[PDB]
């Protein structure tokens, strides 16, 4: 009963925090929504950035893959920001001690994010500029290594975790979970913690009940997922460390730098 209601809640500032939504990435995806203009190669690129509009600006006079590499920054920075926006309308999140609360963020964002970008992912490449473009997996894996490594496990966890078929509300209530994990490293209150997960939880598995009749080992297979996301993470932090000292004409924006460092 008030599972049900707490779970609505979650699934209002997840839609109120973040402008594409599975639903509508899907419904693009697979043809009301127009096709969007397919980057195959750097004069579609051009003709993209040139054609559409983008949240955003990037720094000039860089090679291609760098300045691919810039703008998916730029959109994990705004990423970033939603989900501290979307923490803060979990409730107790913001009772909890301002280190807890940084500290799920900073352990936390990358996972949401990358469960989050499977939405906007098939195994042809995912949408862009707010869904007005798609970048094709063979244009991204032609650019520069090692820039053209940082993207293929996304993709390939982006397709087993869409076999699963979640929509909009489940994703909501994972995302909160994901967020509001116990085991991050330096937690000062855990017990506090795992008290707001467990209700997050208790609201998913019931939520899940309801909402995939046919499909019984959904919930735990969603907290194994947990488990893939963090193994996604520690490699992707590890390909940023490597990029950072091996690529002297890029940087990591400030905020990331953060993320990335303590990781
Ligand atoms: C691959 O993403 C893009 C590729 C080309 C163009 Cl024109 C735009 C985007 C974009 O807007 N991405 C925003 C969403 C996104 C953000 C981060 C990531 S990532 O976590 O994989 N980090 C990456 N950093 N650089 C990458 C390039 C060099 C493939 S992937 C993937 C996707
Ligand atoms: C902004 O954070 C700081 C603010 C004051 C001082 Cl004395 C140090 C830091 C710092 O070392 N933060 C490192 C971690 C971090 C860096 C940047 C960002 S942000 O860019 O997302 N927010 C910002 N807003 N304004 C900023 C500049 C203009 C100070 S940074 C977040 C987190």
């Amino acid at each position: 009963a008030d599972l049900k209601a707490f779970s609505k809640h979650i699934y209002n500032a997840y839609l109120k925090n973040f402008n594409m939504t599975k639903k509508k990435a899907r419904s693009i995806l697979t043809g009301s929504h127009t096709a969007p203009f397919v980057i195959h190669d750097i004069e579609t690129l051009w003709q993209a950035e040139k054609g559409l509009v983008w949240k955003q600006g990037l720094p000039p006079y860089k090679e291609i893959s760098v300045h691919v590499f810039y703008r998916c920054q730029c959109t994990t920075v705004e990423t970033v920001r939603e989900l501290t926006e979307f923490a803060k309308s979990i409730p107790s999140f913001s009772s909890l001690f301002l280190n807890d609360q940084v500290t799920l963020l900073k352990y936390g964002v990358h996972e949401a994010i990358f469960a989050m970008l499977a939405s906007i992912v098939n195994k042809d490449g995912l949408l862009v500029a707010n869904g007005s473009g798609f970048v094709t997996r063979e244009f991204l894996r032609s650019l520069r290594k090692p820039f053209s490594d940082i993207i293929e496990p996304k993709f390939e966890f982006a397709v087993k975790f869409n076999a699963l078929e979640l929509d909009d509300s489940d994703l909501a209530l994972f995302i909160a979970a994901i967020i509001l994990c116990g085991d991050r490293p330096g937690l000062m209150n855990v017990p506090r913690v795992e008290a707001i997960q467990d209700t997050i939880l208790r609201a998913l598995e019931f939520h899940l009940q309801a909402n995939h009749p046919d499909a019984q080992y959904l919930f735990p297979k969603l907290l194994q997922k947990m488990a893939d996301l963090r193994q996604l993470v520690t490699e992707h932090a590890q390909m940023m460390q490597r990029i950072k000292k091996t690529e002297t004409e890029t940087s990591l924006h400030p905020l990331l730098q953060e993320i990335y460092k303590d990781m």
